[PDB]
């Protein structure tokens, strides 16, 4: 028993027919810029992988954001730079304006455009049913683009989505965990945040694809329409698979892992139980019912499936009646 393999149903051979220099981020040269052009103003935040500053381009007075990367691996650093460059100009993908060496830290520093973002705790307590569809379509444009350029995000969550609600502007940020989908390739299952890890990561299945991003988008949507943040609230990676299973049930969980000849961590024998699949109507109450509709549940239902192969792709998702009410773009 070794796991059965898997391919993406879409965009399977994008990077097989693109040049080597497209996807091979190892053999990539960084074209540096003048660091004296930028003047730091304010610390916005500290991560495990970087510090982040609000800043000002001194050459044209533009406001700007500077992600100074901590030293970890030149592999990971060039990878983020090369994916951002490849995706430059795509819809609602955040724009890399420059790359400079910070003289203090001696590490690369990524200069992005500025987004006048709103706190996500303030924002998900205020979105109307229309706003939720609007921005979900906007994230979908971004996901289908990056998938169509042969790149999975692997860290889709509300913190990584900057929304300027004033101008209805949206931008998908932090491509630090993004990677190139190559068919047959086994990836590291230690990606994304806990609440938004799909079951493939949780059962240690390494041959995942673009559709991982769709599971996470489904988690984001569940919390927005049901007003439960986070929707699957697990204490650790083992309990996370149990919370999903209290909702989606264990019979379909076992079908999923038998289909790919995956064996569960023995520790599950003593915590997993047997759980009926629940109907989405149970999560509906007086305080979130204005956000729920038949078409919202239908869409959500097609995103939160165990089988990564049976999930809606980004393009199929954009075709759902859930988005019919949303205003498009003939002019
Ligand atoms: N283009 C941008 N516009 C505005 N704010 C941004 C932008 N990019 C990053 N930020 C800020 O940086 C945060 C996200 O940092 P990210 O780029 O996710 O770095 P990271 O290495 O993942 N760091 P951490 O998440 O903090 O461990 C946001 O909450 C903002 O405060
Ligand atoms: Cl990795």
């Amino acid at each position: 028993s070794g796991p059965v393999p898997s391919r993406a149903r879409v965009y399977t051979d994008v990077n097989t027919h693109r040049p080597r220099e497209y996807w091979d981020y190892e053999s990539h040269v960084v074209e540096w810029g003048n660091q004296d052009d930028y003047q730091l103003v304010r610390k916005l935040g500290r991560g495990k992988y970087s510090e982040v500053f609000e800043a000002i381009n001194i050459t044209n007075n533009e406001k700007v954001v500077v992600k100074i990367l901590k030293p970890v691996k030149k592999k990971k650093i060039k990878r983020e730079i090369k994916i951002l460059e490849n995706l430059r100009g795509g819809p609602n993908i955040i724009t890399l304006a420059d790359i400079v060496k910070d003289p203090v830290s001696r590490t690369p520093a990524l200069v992005f455009e500025h987004v006048n973002n709103t706190d996500f705790k303030q924002l998900y307590q205020t979105l109307t049913d229309y706003d939720i569809r609007f921005y979900m379509y906007e994230i979908l444009k971004a996901l289908d683009y990056c998938h169509s350029m042969g790149i999975m995000h692997r860290d889709v969550k509300p913190h990584n989505v900057m929304i300027d609600h004033e101008h209805r502007k949206l931008r998908l940020i932090d491509w630090g965990l993004a990677e190139f989908y190559h068919p047959g390739q086994e990836y590291n299952v230690r990606v994304a945040s806990r609440y938004f890890k799909g079951p493939e990561l949780l059962v240690d299945y390494q041959m995942y694809d673009y559709s991982l991003d769709m599971w996470s988008l489904g988690c984001m949507l569940a919390s927005m329409i049901f007003r439960k943040e986070p929707f699957f609230h697990g204490h650790d990676n083992y309990d996370q698979l149990v919370r999903i299973a209290k909702v989606l049930g264990t019979e379909d969980l076992y079908d999923y892992i038998d289909k790919y000849n995956i064996e569960l961590d023995p520790r599950f024998n003593d915590i997993l139980g047997r759980h009926s699949r629940k109907r989405w109507e149970r999560f509906v109450h007086s305080e979130n019912q204005h956000l729920v509709s038949p078409e919202a549940l239908d869409f959500l239902d097609k995103l939160l499936r165990y089988d990564h192969q049976s999930r809606l792709t980004a393009r199929e998702a954009m075709e759902h009646p859930y988005f019919y009410t949303v205003v498009k773009d003939q002019a």
